[PDB]
């Protein structure tokens, strides 16, 4: 199943504000990368069901998103805790890389 959650100007910051902690798959259907990436995110967030906010952010529709956090390159997934970002990290990142990631912050 989808536990991940679509992110837009609409609650991008309620979001990260009301919630410990909140990834964010930085994404486009044109990148091959981020293709490859969306089912390792996908399973992770599975695993933390319940526990962390695993957010998509489609930088097509959401440019002033992406530019505010400088994501020049996809995939990549901003990290926040606390309201506040952490980590950004570029590039499909390795499921053991992003569960230590995970566990660390929660």
């Amino acid at each position: 199943e989808d536990v991940t959650l679509v992110l837009t100007e609409e609650n991008f910051d309620e979001v990260i504000r009301n919630n410990k902690l909140v990834l964010v798959d930085c994404w486009a259907e044109w990148c091959a990368p981020c293709h490859l990436y969306e089912p390792i995110y996908k399973k992770v967030a599975e695993k933390y069901k319940g526990k962390a906010v695993f957010g998509r952010l489609n930088v097509d529709e959401n440019q002033k998103i992406a530019d505010k956090y400088s994501v020049l390159n996809i995939p990549t997934t901003l990290i926040f805790v606390n309201g506040q970002l952490v980590d950004s990290l570029v590039g499909a990142v390795d499921e053991d890389t992003l569960e230590s990631t995970v566990n660390k912050y929660l």
